[PDB]
């Protein structure tokens, strides 16, 4: 027919194709809006029409019906089939929820850019091979969410309920029992500096309410409904979300404080183990699945004209683009020097300095023309960029746009190498990978739309249970750019937050799905993306007193006794709390007891003296380091003995006394080859820090260009949260004039950018995004100069921040860890008790025995032999545990007394079943119980489970105590690891789990060495601190256990905003100074600068030994 071959000529013609491409784009930018006008209905309508062209110009191609069959079999073309079917259906013939759907549309271009279905379709291959980590995965949440539920099953219904007395008449105190202290918010008490409801605990670890409120489980719900152990659904979203640790610190604070302090063990469990190890191992076999597809794809490709003379002699030698390299370091720390109140004169001098500057570039600019040829600058990359940066300077000359002068930091790229392999990363990023680069886009694309159609009318709505008063959220998705931001902060990691709220307004089942189908597949791309950016970058009387001393110094005994010491002097420094004032007898005890230790290490370090020489004493790094520790002991004591005491920077020095744990590193040959194995790394770590503070440097001059005076607030003293209106108060000058009654105070921001150290800091808490929400939302408020924050003004800011993420986390960290691995590398190619665990681990971690047990020949012996061999009785029986699972699955909090009843009564069938089985079982014939330790195992648990059935039988008649029941019935959970018999995948990752735990108890001990120190460190300085944002009254740094809370929670970096934020304060406004301080001190500040100090340098050093060591145990593992 002459209309097919017309068909065929339009399908393969690559006309038709940019047509189709560009009404896509355009439809794009068409379903991206929200409120369209009536002149879109006939662009709908539009877009129909060619869609179904598109239709029949292909299947009028095909032919028949085999021909359809044909069409069909590529599956891309199912999209726009149902795309025209909903398109026909919708506007032939409703709950308005139909829109929704032609974002599909969105995805076509994938099928049409035959580049990007390449890679959509090299994405599947990952998602069906993270399956045998994915049931691991929901193996261990269900185990340690029926742990949790067991645990702590309706904990966190806990309030401070006020307090009750019981009426005579029953059946403005006046009120009812359940239904007014249940349905009453009015009685509980809210957290202090929340709007919040306090927990509580009867235990004597949990938080104490005050005077007049007692502590009850009769309460509403968890703060939304949602955080609850109370069920096994609400539990494994708990643990799902500690997984990925979402505001994990919010659920440990809760938890600890209605359950206790010691149950903080639970929380480091399921972080040393959930958290790190189940998402190191999706991520490590994510990142196999690139590796292995990467090679397949690399084994598939495997298969006047004097003048001319005159200035070209003169031009002939340049040879000082060196000075040019020095000039542009001034000019970018020339440009630094710009902060928040600077004079006229300094504002005058860097302008003409900046001018100057950009005369010296415009000049060797115009050289560098007539220097080589025009050809020439129209040949380089870098001429092109310098003369772009040049014409973009004389147009300054002609906020956002000062700033452009920055990128010719990056000129310093030819001669600082790690420079130019970040740029490589970032030209990687949108060059050989631009296709994953915009797959990515058009996903965040789609989802942005997908959930503004789907969200955006009940964001709109029923904002009034989203946000406080008549008032906007922050997030929300009823415009594409906030839809667009709740992706993107999705992607970062913060999806609890949100989904809290959108499923407060638009409904559990599809929010839900929603957000955890963006999460799973946007955080599945973004790895995708991260990892192909790593790969792509890839007389005798004195001789003899001599030799006695070296025979008293390496006697065994001596070496365990300054062991001890070490240990007992670290021990003594946790002894000083807040508490010493009133502790009269171990204060002296402990003067004396720190008076003999420094007495006894000055004597040892003698002997070590007299024995080993002094060359080979001061060469030693340790000795060195033990010297130090031992010279700072000996200048407090005699400062404190010879006058000149209490004396200022003499007894603020021996704040430098926590310093004493660091004798245990050379000690424990564990410690001592960890940090010999880290220290080896401090180069590499130090030029990447390098590139990291130049870039930082220039988003931090960005940020003093864009907003730097504009953080201020002008807060209204009794209110103290918000700031002020723009209508009332509007400039800093009139928050002055206002200022009669002296409540008005025009506080900044903690952390903001007004100089590059600020902007340090702000860049920090963005790059970790802890504390980076009051960051962006005093820069998208930031209306004027002193001016003060309009609600949203200057929105597009939030750009700048995204920007940021992008390239100073995103690349920075594909810097980061990129050194690392290829620095271990070269590390690769250039504790005996621990060996001992690996020779036990090697005998007797037997695989394959004999014949274990043949059949006894018996009548009931053989017979109940051969019932107990097939393995249809093994997965039967399997099955009869997971069924006990299911049952163990179906507690909940308060649920009535006879279904606890029947689930007693299941508890029993199911003991005598497995009992049953355990008693055919070592009767197989003699030996079943002792050759595999897979049955004494399981014969454990089953006389743990007859014990704990007769514990229920027996609580109160002989002997009772109240809360070994809840972890005696913990030991059923032991029931459901007997699965671990059967799988084979979770059986093996865990056991080489177990065979890594001498590795991770070193670095764990590191962890705890570096946590004690900055104990001490913040019980010296940090105590007194105000009570606000992240110091409560459970996680202070007043005692040694709340301080090793607030360090283990901030070791995975989570809320060290909220905790360095109180550091940081030091005004009238938020501080009180002149405080009548019970210690020495005075004024319940923080000091700024230790504070950052601090907070910043321990959650460094942090990330760099958990970065560095789980590095080498993932490099050592393969
Ligand atoms: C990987 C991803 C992990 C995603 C975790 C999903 C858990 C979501 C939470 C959830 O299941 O919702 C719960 C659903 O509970 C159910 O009955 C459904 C059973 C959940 C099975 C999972 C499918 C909330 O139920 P509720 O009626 O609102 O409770 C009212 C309070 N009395
Ligand atoms: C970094 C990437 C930033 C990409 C999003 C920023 C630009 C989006 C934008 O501002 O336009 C927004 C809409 O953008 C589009 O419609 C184009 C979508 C592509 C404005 O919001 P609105 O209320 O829908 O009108
Ligand atoms: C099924 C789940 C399969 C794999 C789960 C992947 C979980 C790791 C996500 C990999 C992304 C990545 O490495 O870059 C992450 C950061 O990347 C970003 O910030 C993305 C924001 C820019 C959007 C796209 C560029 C690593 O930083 P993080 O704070 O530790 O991650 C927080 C949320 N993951
Ligand atoms: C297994 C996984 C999927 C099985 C079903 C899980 C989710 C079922 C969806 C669902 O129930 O949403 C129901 C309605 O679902 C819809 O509206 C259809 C829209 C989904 C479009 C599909 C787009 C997928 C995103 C890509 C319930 O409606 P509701 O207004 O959210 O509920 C009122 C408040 N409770
Ligand atoms: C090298 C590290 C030095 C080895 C010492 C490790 C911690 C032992 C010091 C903790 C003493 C707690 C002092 C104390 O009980 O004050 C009141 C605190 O008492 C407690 O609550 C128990 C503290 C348990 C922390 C043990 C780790
Ligand atoms: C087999 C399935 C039988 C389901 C028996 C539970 C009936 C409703 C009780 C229930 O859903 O408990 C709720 C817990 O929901 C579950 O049972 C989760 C079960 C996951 C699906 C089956 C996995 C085995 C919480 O209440
Ligand atoms: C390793 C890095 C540790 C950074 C040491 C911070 C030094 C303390 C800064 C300071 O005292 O500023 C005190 C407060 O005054 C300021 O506003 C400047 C703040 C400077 C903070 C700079 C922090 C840089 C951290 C980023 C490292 C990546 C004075
Ligand atoms: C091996 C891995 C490294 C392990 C531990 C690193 C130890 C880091 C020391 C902790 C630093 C904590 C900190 O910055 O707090 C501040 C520390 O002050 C300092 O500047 C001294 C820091 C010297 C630590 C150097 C030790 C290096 C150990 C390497 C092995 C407290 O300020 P203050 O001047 O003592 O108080 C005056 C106010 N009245
Ligand atoms: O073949 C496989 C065999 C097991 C192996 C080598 C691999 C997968 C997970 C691996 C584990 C992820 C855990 O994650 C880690 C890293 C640090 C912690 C976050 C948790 O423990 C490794 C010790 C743990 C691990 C690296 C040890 C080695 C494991 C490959
Ligand atoms: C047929 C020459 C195949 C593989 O050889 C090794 C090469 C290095 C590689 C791929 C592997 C070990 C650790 C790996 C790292 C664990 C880190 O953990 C992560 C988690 C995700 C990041 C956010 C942080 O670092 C990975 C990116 C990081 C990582 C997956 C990146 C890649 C590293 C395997
Ligand atoms: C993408 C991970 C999502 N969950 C974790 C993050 O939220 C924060 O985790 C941390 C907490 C404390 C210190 C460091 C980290 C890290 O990021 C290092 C992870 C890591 C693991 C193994 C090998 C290299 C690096
Ligand atoms: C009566 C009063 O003022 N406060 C009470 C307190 O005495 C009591 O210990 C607590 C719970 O027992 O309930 C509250
Ligand atoms: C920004 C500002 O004006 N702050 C002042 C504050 O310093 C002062 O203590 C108070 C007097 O009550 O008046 C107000
Ligand atoms: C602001 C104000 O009104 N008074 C403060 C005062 O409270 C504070 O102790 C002192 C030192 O910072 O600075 C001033």
């Amino acid at each position: 027919h002459p209309v097919r071959r017309a068909a065929v000529k339009i399908l393969v013609h690559s006309l038709f194709s940019m047509l189709i491409m560009c009404t896509i784009l355009t439809n794009c930018v068409f379903m991206a809006q929200h409120d369209p006008p009536p002149w879109t209905k006939y662009v709908e309508y539009t877009f129909t029409a060619i869609y179904t062209f598109e239709s029949l110009v292909k299947i009028l191609a095909r032919g028949f019906c085999l021909h359809a069959f044909t069409f069909l079999r590529d599956p891309w073309n199912w999209l726009d089939f149902s795309v025209i079917v909903m398109a026909y259906t919708t506007e032939f013939v409703n709950v308005s929820a139909l829109r929704t759907f032609r974002v599909l549309r969105a995805l076509k271009t994938i099928s049409v850019i035959s580049g990007l279905k390449t890679i959509v379709g090299a994405l599947i291959q990952s998602v069906k091979k993270l399956a045998d980590v994915m049931v691991l995965t929901v193996f261990c949440l269900s185990v340690f969410a029926l742990i949790g539920l067991q645990l702590f099953m309706g904990n966190l219904r806990h309030k401070c309920v006020r307090n009750f007395t019981e009426l005579n008449g029953t059946n403005g105190l006046v009120w009812n029992s359940l239904d007014v202290y249940l349905n009453d918010p009015a009685n509980y008490l809210l957290k202090n500096g929340t709007t919040d409801v306090l927990l509580c605990g009867n235990s004597s670890d949990a938080g104490t309410c005050p005077e007049g409120y007692r502590c009850l489980k009769a309460g509403e719900n968890p703060d939304h409904g949602y955080t609850s152990f109370d069920s096994f659904a609400w539990a494994f979203l708990a643990l799902f979300r500690l997984m990925t640790q979402d505001c994990w610190e919010r659920l440990y604070q809760q938890t600890l404080r209605s359950a206790g302090k010691i149950y903080m063990i639970f929380f480091m469990l399921v972080i040393f183990l959930g958290s790190f190890y189940l998402v190191n191992l999706i991520l490590a076999v994510v990142a196999m699945a690139y590796e292995e597809q990467n090679q397949a794809t690399i084994a598939e490709t495997e298969e006047w004209m004097s003048i001319k003379q005159k200035v070209k002699f003169v031009v002939m030698d340049p040879f000082a683009d060196l000075t040019i390299t020095m000039c542009i370091v001034l000019n970018t720390l020339f440009m630094a020097l710009e902060h928040y109140n600077m004079t006229a004169e300094f504002e005058e001098m860097l302008q003409v300095g900046n001018l100057v500057f950009t005369g010296i570039f415009t000049a060797e600019m115009t050289f560098k023309i007539i220097a080589l040829d025009p050809y020439y600058y129209f040949q380089q990359g870098w001429n092109i960029f310098d003369s772009i940066i040049v014409i973009l300077s004389l147009m300054e000359l002609g906020s956002v746009l000062r700033s452009f002068r920055l990128l010719r930091v990056f000129k310093l790229a030819k001669s600082w190498p790690t420079l130019n392999t970040l740029i490589k990363i970032i030209g990687n990023s949108v060059g050989a990978l631009g296709n994953l680069t915009l797959v990515l886009a058009i996903i965040v694309f789609i989802f942005a739309v997908v959930g503004m159609q789907l969200f955006g009318k009940n964001y709109s709505e029923l904002r009034h249970r989203i946000s406080d008063s008549g008032l906007l959220p922050r997030w929300h998705m009823m415009d594409f750019f906030h839809a667009f931001l709740i992706i993107f902060r999705i992607l970062c990691g913060e999806w609890i937050e949100t989904m809290w709220d959108c499923m407060e307004v638009s409904g559990q089942s599809l929010c839900l799905l929603v957000f955890l189908l963006v999460m799973v597949i946007g955080n599945l791309v973004v790895l995708n993306l991260f990892l192909a950016l790593l790969l792509s970058s890839f007389g005798k009387v004195w001789w003899r007193l001599r030799k006695t001393c070296y025979r008293i110094v390496e006697h065994s005994w001596f070496e365990t006794f300054i062991i001890f010491m070490i240990l007992l002097s670290s021990g003594a420094l946790a002894f000083e709390d807040i508490y010493l004032e009133e502790r009269k007898t171990i204060k002296v005890l402990l003067e004396y007891a720190d008076k003999m230790f420094t007495y006894v290490f000055v004597l040892e370090m003698l002997l070590k003296w007299v024995a080993y020489g002094f060359k080979k004493y001061f060469t030693n790094a340790w000795c060195w380091l033990d010297f130090l520790i031992v010279d700072v002991s000996l200048v407090s004591l005699v400062a404190n003995t010879l006058g000149f005491a209490e004396m200022g920077p003499i007894k603020s020095l021996r704040t430098l006394r926590a310093l004493r744990p660091l004798r245990a590193l050379s000690r424990f040959e564990g410690m001592r080859v960890v940090v010999n194995a880290l220290v080896g790394a401090i180069p590499s770590i130090m030029n990447v820090l390098l590139v990291c503070l130049i870039f930082w440097l220039i988003f931090s001059i960005m940020g003093v260009n864009l907003f730097a005076g504009k953080f201020g607030r002008c807060i209204n003293q009794t209110e103290g949260d918000l700031p002020l209106n723009y209508t009332i108060v509007n400039n800093k000058s009139e928050c002055e004039s206002f200022n009669v009654t002296g409540e008005l105070y025009w506080t900044k921001v903690k952390v903001n950018f007004d100089n590059v150290g600020a902007g340090y800091l702000a860049l920090l808490q963005v790059a970790t995004f802890k504390g980076w929400m009051d960051i962006m939302y005093a820069a998208v408020d930031s209306r004027g100069y002193e001016e003060q924050p309009q609600w949203e003004d200057n929105l597009y800011m939030y750009i700048y921040f995204v920007v940021f993420i992008i390239f100073g986390s995103f690349f920075t960290l594909n810097l980061f860890i990129g050194v690392i691995i290829d620095n271990f590398n070269q590390q690769k190619k250039k504790t005996e008790e621990q060996k001992k665990y690996y020779n036990a681990m090697k005998k007797l971690g037997s695989k394959k025995p004999q014949k274990p047990i043949p059949r006894p020949l018996n009548k009931y012996q053989g017979f109940i032999f051969d019932i107990v061999t097939k393995q249809a009785f093994d997965v039967t029986i399997m099955f009869l545990i997971c069924l006990n699972m299911v049952t163990m699955m179906v507690e909940t909090d308060d649920q009535s007394p006879e279904k606890v009843n029947i689930l007693a009564k299941i508890n029993l069938l199911f003991v005598a079943i497995f009992t049953g089985e355990c008693i055919v079982k070592m009767a197989a014939l003699r030996h079943y119980y002792f050759t595999n330790s897979w049955n004494i195992f399981d014969f454990v648990v089953v006389i743990l489970s007859i014990v704990g059935t007769v514990l229920s039988d027996i609580i109160q008649k002989y002997f009772f105590s109240p809360t070994l029941f809840r972890v005696i019935r913990l030991a059923r959970i032991g029931r459901i690891l007997r699965l671990i018999r059967g799988a084979k995948g979770i059986r093996t990752l865990l056991f080489a789990l177990m065979m890594s735990l001498p590795a991770l108890f070193n670095i764990g001990l590191l962890l705890f060495l570096v946590m004690f120190i900055y104990s001490i460190f913040g019980m010296a300085n940090f105590a007194y601190v105000k009570w606000e944002a992240g110091i409560d009254d459970m996680f202070n740094f007043q005692t040694f256990a709340n301080s090793m809370l607030c360090l283990f929670q901030i070791t995975t970096s989570a809320g060290w905003d909220g905790l360095l934020s109180p550091i940081l304060n030091t005004g009238p406004p938020y501080c009180d100074p002149n405080l009548p301080n019970s210690n020495g001190s005075r004024g319940n500040c923080g000091s700024p600068a230790v504070g950052i100090l601090f907070f910043t340098t321990y959650i460094i050093i942090s990330f760099l030994i958990v970065v560095n060591m789980y590095i080498a145990i993932i490099l050592e593992n393969f």
